[PDB]
C-alpha cells in the first residue's frame, strides 16, 4: 500500500502470537516495543537514545514479526517506549520507501 | 525522489539562510532542530516527549523551510535534540508518502 502522513502511520503487527499497532518510523534505526511485551528467550542488555535522553532495553535477536501480513525477522528491542516503533531494520525487509 | 531505508533518510534543508541535514521522520508529529539553530522572532514555551522522557523546546510558527528545494511553511521546534528532525507537519507539505 501507499500511505500518506496526515495521520500517524500505525500498522497492525503480530509478534509471537500477540497483536499490536506499531508506528512505521523512518527516523528510527531499531524496532522498539512497549514494556508489557513478553518475548521468550535470552537477551542482551542495551540502552537506546532519543529525544529526552536514554532508556534501558532488552535486545531480542531473530524475532519473527508479521507487519501488514509480510513476514520479517530481525532484532526487536523491548522497554518503556511510549509507542511501538518499527525501525529501518524491519522497514527495509518490507521494501518500505519514502516518496515525494 | 524515491528513497530506500538502508541508510538514515537525511536531506539537505535550508532554513532562514542556514543549511543543515535533517531526518525525514515519519514517527515524528513535529519538526525539531538542534539547539544551536538561531531563529528570529517570538516563541512560546513547549515541551516534547519521546524515548527517554521529555525535553523543553521553543516553538516558532510560520517558518519557511526549504526541503530538497520544495518550499514549505510550518511550525518548527528548536531544542537540545540529538538530530534535526522533519516531522509529518512538514512531510505532508512535500507530498511525502510511505510505500511498501
Ligand atoms: C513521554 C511520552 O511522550 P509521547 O508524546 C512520544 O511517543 C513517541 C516517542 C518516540 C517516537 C519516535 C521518535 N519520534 C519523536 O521523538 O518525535 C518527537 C517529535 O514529534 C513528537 O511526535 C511524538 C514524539 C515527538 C523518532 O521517530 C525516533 N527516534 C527519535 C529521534 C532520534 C529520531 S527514537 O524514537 O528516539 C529512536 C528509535 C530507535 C532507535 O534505535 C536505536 C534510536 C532512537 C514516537 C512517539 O507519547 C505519545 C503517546
Amino acid at each position: 500500500p501507499q500511505i500518506t502522513l496526515w495521520q500517524r502511520p500505525f500498522v497492525t503487527v503480530k509478534i509471537a502470537g500477540q497483536l499490536m499497532e506499531a508506528l512505521l518510523d523512518t527516523g528510527a534505526d531499531d524496532t522498539i516495543l512497549e514494556e508489557e511485551m513478553s518475548l521468550p528467550g535470552r537477551w542482551t542488555p542495551k540502552v537506546v537514545g532519543g529525544i529526552g535522553g536514554f532508556m534501558k532495553v532488552r535486545q531480542y535477536d531473530q524475532i519473527l514479526v508479521e507487519i501488514c501480513g509480510h513476514k520479517v525477522i530481525g532484532t526487536v528491542l523491548v522497554g518503556p517506549t511510549p509507542a511501538n516503533i518499527i525501525g529501518r531494520n524491519l522497514l527495509t525487509q518490507i521494501g518500505c520507501t519514502l516518496n515525494f
